[PDB]
Protein backbone atom coordinates (compact mmCIF):
# COMPACT_ATOMS: atom_id res chain seq x y z
CA UNK A 1 0.00 0.00 0.00
CA UNK A 2 0.84 3.68 0.38
CA UNK A 3 3.40 3.25 3.23
CA UNK A 4 5.27 0.49 1.37
CA UNK A 5 5.33 2.70 -1.74
CA UNK A 6 7.06 5.48 0.28
CA UNK A 7 9.71 2.85 1.19
CA UNK A 8 10.00 1.68 -2.43
CA UNK A 9 10.45 5.24 -3.76
CA UNK A 10 12.92 6.15 -0.99
CA UNK A 11 15.07 3.10 -1.89
CA UNK A 12 15.90 4.68 -5.29
CA UNK A 13 14.67 8.22 -4.77
CA UNK A 14 17.03 10.26 -7.08
CA UNK A 15 16.00 7.98 -10.02
CA UNK A 16 12.24 7.87 -9.22
CA UNK A 17 12.19 11.65 -8.52
CA UNK A 18 13.83 12.52 -11.87
CA UNK A 19 11.74 10.01 -13.88
CA UNK A 20 8.45 11.24 -12.27
CA UNK A 21 9.38 14.92 -12.76
CA UNK A 22 10.34 14.19 -16.40
CA UNK A 23 6.98 12.36 -16.85
CA UNK A 24 5.28 15.58 -15.55
CA UNK A 25 7.32 17.97 -17.78
CA UNK A 26 6.77 15.72 -20.86
CA UNK A 27 3.00 15.26 -20.21
CA UNK A 28 2.53 19.03 -19.52
CA UNK A 29 5.18 20.90 -21.53
CA UNK A 30 3.57 24.31 -20.75
CA UNK A 31 4.51 23.72 -17.07
CA UNK A 32 8.12 24.65 -18.12
CA UNK A 33 6.53 28.47 -17.71
CA UNK A 34 7.92 27.92 -14.11
CA UNK A 35 11.19 26.08 -15.21
CA UNK A 36 12.71 28.29 -17.99
CA UNK A 37 16.19 26.68 -17.42
CA UNK A 38 14.72 23.29 -18.54
CA UNK A 39 13.53 24.53 -22.04
CA UNK A 40 15.34 22.98 -25.06
CA UNK A 41 16.77 19.96 -23.18
CA UNK A 42 16.22 16.21 -23.64
CA UNK A 43 15.68 14.01 -20.57
CA UNK A 44 19.35 12.88 -20.55
CA UNK A 45 20.48 16.56 -20.78
CA UNK A 46 18.20 17.51 -17.83
CA UNK A 47 19.59 14.61 -15.70
CA UNK A 48 23.09 16.14 -16.38
CA UNK A 49 22.03 19.61 -15.01
CA UNK A 50 23.06 19.95 -11.34
CA UNK A 51 20.01 21.89 -10.11
CA UNK A 52 17.61 19.57 -12.00
CA UNK A 53 18.93 16.56 -10.01
CA UNK A 54 19.60 18.31 -6.66
CA UNK A 55 16.16 20.38 -6.62
CA UNK A 56 14.14 17.38 -7.89
CA UNK A 57 15.66 15.12 -5.17
CA UNK A 58 14.99 17.76 -2.48
CA UNK A 59 11.35 18.09 -3.71
CA UNK A 60 10.82 14.30 -3.51
CA UNK A 61 12.72 14.09 -0.17
CA UNK A 62 10.13 16.47 1.32
CA UNK A 63 7.19 14.91 -0.58
CA UNK A 64 8.04 11.48 0.92
CA UNK A 65 8.12 13.06 4.43
CA UNK A 66 4.70 14.72 3.84
CA UNK A 67 3.37 11.33 2.61
CA UNK A 68 4.97 9.57 5.65
CA UNK A 69 3.44 12.10 8.11
CA UNK A 70 -0.02 11.68 6.49
CA UNK A 71 -2.87 9.61 7.99
CA UNK A 72 -4.87 7.61 5.37
CA UNK A 73 -3.25 9.75 2.59
CA UNK A 74 -4.37 13.02 4.29
CA UNK A 75 -1.40 15.33 4.93
CA UNK A 76 -0.82 17.34 8.14
CA UNK A 77 -2.14 20.90 7.95
CA UNK A 78 1.37 22.05 9.04
CA UNK A 79 2.86 20.42 5.92
CA UNK A 80 0.23 22.07 3.64
CA UNK A 81 0.92 25.48 5.29
CA UNK A 82 4.71 25.01 4.79
CA UNK A 83 4.16 24.23 1.03
CA UNK A 84 1.88 27.31 0.56
CA UNK A 85 4.21 29.72 2.48
CA UNK A 86 7.54 28.64 0.84
CA UNK A 87 8.95 31.67 -1.09
CA UNK A 88 9.87 29.21 -3.92
CA UNK A 89 6.09 28.44 -4.30
CA UNK A 90 5.05 32.16 -4.55
CA UNK A 91 4.08 31.73 -8.25
CA UNK A 92 2.12 28.44 -7.93
CA UNK A 93 -1.56 27.33 -7.96
CA UNK A 94 -3.15 24.01 -6.88
CA UNK A 95 -3.34 23.00 -10.60
CA UNK A 96 0.51 22.81 -10.70
CA UNK A 97 0.26 20.19 -7.89
CA UNK A 98 -2.74 18.36 -9.48
CA UNK A 99 -0.73 17.88 -12.72
CA UNK A 100 2.35 16.61 -10.82
CA UNK A 101 0.17 13.96 -9.09
CA UNK A 102 -1.63 12.99 -12.36
CA UNK A 103 1.83 12.27 -13.89
CA UNK A 104 3.05 10.42 -10.73
CA UNK A 105 -0.08 8.18 -10.77
CA UNK A 106 0.28 7.51 -14.57
CA UNK A 107 3.96 6.62 -13.98
CA UNK A 108 3.01 4.18 -11.16
CA UNK A 109 0.24 2.52 -13.27
CA UNK A 110 2.73 2.04 -16.20
CA UNK A 111 5.29 0.37 -13.84
CA UNK A 112 5.34 -3.45 -13.38
CA UNK A 113 5.47 -2.85 -9.58
CA UNK A 114 2.51 -3.24 -7.18
CA UNK A 115 2.33 0.51 -6.42
CA UNK A 116 -0.95 1.50 -4.75
CA UNK A 117 -1.80 4.02 -7.49
CA UNK A 118 -5.33 4.64 -6.02
CA UNK A 119 -3.75 5.82 -2.73
CA UNK A 120 -1.36 8.21 -4.56
CA UNK A 121 -4.29 9.64 -6.57
CA UNK A 122 -6.19 10.21 -3.09
CA UNK A 123 -2.96 11.71 -1.63
CA UNK A 124 -2.62 14.16 -4.54
CA UNK A 125 -6.33 15.16 -4.26
CA UNK A 126 -6.04 15.51 -0.43
CA UNK A 127 -2.83 17.54 -0.71
CA UNK A 128 -4.53 19.91 -3.27
CA UNK A 129 -7.53 20.24 -0.85
CA UNK A 130 -5.13 21.02 2.05
CA UNK A 131 -3.13 23.51 -0.06
CA UNK A 132 -6.44 25.29 -0.93
CA UNK A 133 -7.43 25.34 2.78
CA UNK A 134 -3.95 26.78 3.68
CA UNK A 135 -4.53 29.54 1.07
CA UNK A 136 -2.88 28.46 -2.20
CA UNK A 137 -4.77 29.95 -5.21
C1 LIG B 1 4.41 17.77 -2.67
C2 LIG B 1 4.94 18.46 -3.69
C3 LIG B 1 6.11 19.36 -3.57
C4 LIG B 1 7.07 19.44 -2.62
C5 LIG B 1 7.29 18.54 -1.44
C6 LIG B 1 7.92 20.56 -2.96
C7 LIG B 1 9.09 20.92 -2.26
C8 LIG B 1 10.06 21.84 -2.71
C9 LIG B 1 11.33 22.06 -2.16
C10 LIG B 1 11.88 21.30 -0.97
C11 LIG B 1 11.95 23.04 -2.89
C12 LIG B 1 13.39 23.52 -2.64
C13 LIG B 1 14.35 22.87 -3.66
C14 LIG B 1 15.75 23.41 -3.60
O1 LIG B 1 15.94 24.63 -3.52
O2 LIG B 1 16.73 22.65 -3.69
C15 LIG B 1 11.07 23.47 -3.94
C16 LIG B 1 11.41 24.50 -4.91
C17 LIG B 1 10.54 24.76 -5.93
N1 LIG B 1 9.35 24.07 -6.10
FE1 LIG B 1 8.31 22.84 -5.01
N2 LIG B 1 7.46 21.13 -4.09
C18 LIG B 1 6.38 20.45 -4.51
C19 LIG B 1 5.63 20.71 -5.65
C20 LIG B 1 5.92 21.67 -6.60
C21 LIG B 1 5.22 21.86 -7.82
C22 LIG B 1 4.02 21.06 -8.28
C23 LIG B 1 5.83 22.91 -8.49
C24 LIG B 1 5.51 23.43 -9.84
C25 LIG B 1 4.91 22.72 -10.80
C26 LIG B 1 6.90 23.37 -7.68
C27 LIG B 1 7.75 24.42 -8.00
C28 LIG B 1 8.91 24.68 -7.26
C29 LIG B 1 9.84 25.69 -7.83
C30 LIG B 1 9.67 26.54 -9.09
C31 LIG B 1 10.88 25.74 -6.97
C32 LIG B 1 12.11 26.66 -7.08
C33 LIG B 1 12.86 26.57 -8.40
C34 LIG B 1 13.71 25.34 -8.29
O3 LIG B 1 13.86 24.82 -7.16
O4 LIG B 1 14.24 24.87 -9.33
N3 LIG B 1 6.95 22.58 -6.55
N4 LIG B 1 9.88 22.71 -3.77
C1 LIG C 1 11.62 22.33 -8.35
C2 LIG C 1 10.86 21.07 -8.65
C3 LIG C 1 9.49 20.97 -8.46
C4 LIG C 1 8.83 19.79 -8.74
F1 LIG C 1 7.49 19.70 -8.55
C5 LIG C 1 9.49 18.68 -9.20
C6 LIG C 1 10.86 18.75 -9.37
C7 LIG C 1 11.53 19.95 -9.13
O1 LIG C 1 12.88 20.06 -9.30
Amino acid sequence: GFKQDIATLRGDLRTYAQDIFLAFLNKYPDEKRNFKNYVGKSDQELKSMAKFGDHTEKVFNLMMEVADRATDCVPLASDASTLVQMKQHSGLTTGNFEKLFVALVEYMRASGQSFDSQSWDRFGKNLVSALSSAGMK
